[PDB]
């Protein structure tokens, strides 16, 4: 009687950002003032033009004015910064990270004492023990809760602990999953380069904050409610795409290498794994499923809908948190699908997944990386 | 289709099995009585004589006789501030890291695949773990890469967990393996002092020790459950698993990734925590099976030091032949962190076959598996043998 029965389903969704709000329309001029690059101007332009085409209103982060004054070689674009980096995260990470899991337990219900397993992700982690320790100690979980820290997984790991929460809860029968994703762009900040461009475009997209779930099978009636549930999952590297998206973490912090190409990978690759998936169910028409995309940039989104001639509405809780968030890593389809399941109660509709029965979720990212999960709504 | 449907013919039946295990170490061995000398000299200390006094009485009473190391004199040279107690060197440590921990984890898993006699596109999950990982994607990305594995295997990195994560990765193998039908898991534990190796001070004796107990080593597992009768072939059976913190010991062991790559600082005796709290982990575990007498099952434990090992002998009167398997690997390799209990496991079943014992377990029929690491914690999973 150790396993259980049924399929893991999501119990609640709880999220938080840093109090700091940025708005994109004046960040350049911003971001290029504390970085003493204002002259610069032609590079200033080239930031410009990537901001506008963001598709970003506005993001929240830890670093503020103040604090960035406080570390002038976190200002410069490749200065020994590392030490101060890790500093700051080993305090915010975990403090987001709670944040976003009181709000997921209290929608939950139950007593945080029920909580028999851990998951923490985020980009990096500074020491030993890890975050998944620090929350545990934070949040006054149970000592012997079984915990698994996921670092260094990047902007796929929303899928990633989807998939890990889905094994540890549906093959130990009472298993009540907390999962968690925080990141903060301390470990990645820098100056602008003319030489080290790429590194620009992550300065114009990414942004803060992190999601906590609730995860467990075989709910309890009234007491617990599934919002959705998991059916399979899938991860996969895309061919020809080596180099793709690289990151290494050094003495300079953290600095990423994504190419052109990005774009092109993802969407040529989208519909091998949509077939995967679906295929075995019967179902062809893309435009009957719920939709739940990684934001990592708004070309990606773009490409996916016209390779597929998805109708508009399908991207629209995937672009409507990238328009309020930014590109927040793992944490972006955790409040994609908090986006999608308030809006559907809101407008009145039969299921939490805009009214529709079957639904997918992809997670794009380094080693090209794609991670595919099935979901089923909830009624009403 | 419905989910109730799918769900019932996604799940394996039976309890998840370890089907092979092989293992690997650098070319380089270091033998202990002579390494005092050799340390002070590359580091160029040789004129902190009584320091060198300190390290020698350490290395004496390791009761470790060689250990394995991916560093030699070579490379040391080429790196000065790795030489240096604690000198900007994390960046040349991350390119070490790169090449050598996918390689030595890759040597053990070509042998834990040879025994297990599967194609290697059978393989459908991966879990890696190293104390540390350089880059995006992680050491898990790359095994795949070395290995040649179905670029669909699905993948999970442990990183930054520590010196209890052999018992974490078999603890996330279980579940794998027990609710998908047809999976097998392939685990591997790298790990590399390169990361750790620092210069010698007379104000951080705790970091001195580490220099006389760390050494490099990979072990790789195969797991799964609904074995091929005659076909594969069953080592270890799990049975249960927890993880647990020990009360008051936050900062008994600490490490902090910085500029100057893995630092570790301790605060009370690790060995005392071990050995007061190891009785009730094994009663939780036992009880139920009815199990009170310790001399009646196998065991492995994780050989952070000499001195946890003899105090929990102590504390529970185990007769000298228990710790065998877990002291020949402590003395033959040093601590290898994670992959430590993973030796472990492969020496007890050679030399239950070896000197004809009836089980894989030193005929026994229960046995135990512990873990001991950062932030004071204690994996245990409990074991069933198999015959002969």
């Amino acid at each position: 009687a150790q396993r259980a029965e049924g399929p893991a389903t999501i119990l609640a969704i709880g999220t938080a950002n840093p109090a700091n709000c940025v708005e994109q329309s004046t960040y350049p001029d911003f971001y290029f003032k504390i970085t003493n690059s204002e002259h610069k101007t032609e590079l200033k332009e080239k930031f410009q033009r990537m901001c506008d085409k963001s598709m970003i209103k506005r993001r929240y982060m830890y670093l503020t004015e103040e604090i960035l004054k406080e570390n002038p070689n976190v200002c410069e674009y490749m200065a020994p910064s590392l030490d101060a980096r890790q500093a700051m995260l080993a305090m915010e990470v975990p403090r987001l990270g709670k944040e976003a899991a009181v709000k997921a337990i209290k929608e939950w219900g139950q007593p945080k004492s029920k909580i028999t397993h851990l998951i923490v992700c985020s980009t990096t982690t500074p020491d030993l023990p890890g975050a998944d320790y620090q929350l545990t100690k934070l949040l006054g979980l149970r000592p012997y809760v079984k915990r698994v820290g996921v670092f260094q997984h990047g902007c796929f790991a929303g899928g990633t602990v989807l998939r890990l929460a889905k094994d540890l809860a549906e093959n130990n029968k009472g298993a009540r999953v907390l999962v968690v994703c925080s990141e903060v762009t301390a470990v990645t900040f820098r100056g602008p380069s003319d030489t080290h461009l790429d590194s620009l475009v992550g300065q114009a997209l990414f942004g803060d904050g992190a999601a906590a779930l609730i995860v467990g099978s075989d709910p309890v009636p009234e007491i617990e409610k599934p919002i959705f549930e998991m059916v399979w999952t899938a991860q996969t590297i895309a061919p020809d795409s080596e180099g793709a998206i690289d990151g290494h973490l050094r003495e300079a912090g953290l600095t990423f290498h994504l190419k052109g190409a990005v774009p092109d990978i993802v969407s040529k690759n989208i519909t091998k794994a949509l077939v995967e998936a679906f295929e075995p169910l019967g179902i062809s028409d893309y435009n009957s499923i719920f939709w739940i995309a990684h934001p990592g940039g708004p070309a990606i989104l773009d490409q996916v809908e016209q390779k597929l001639a998805l109708k508009p509405e399908k991207m629209n809780a995937t672009r409507e948190v990238l328009s309020e968030y930014g590109n927040m890593s793992s944490a972006c389809v955790l409040f994609i699908l908090d986006e999608m399941r308030k809006k559907s109660t809101q407008n009145g509709l039969k299921t939490t997944g805009e009214g529709l029965e079957w639904g997918v979720l992809f997670g794009f990212g380094p080693g090209l990386t794609i991670e595919t999960v099935v979901l089923r709504s909830v009624a009403i």
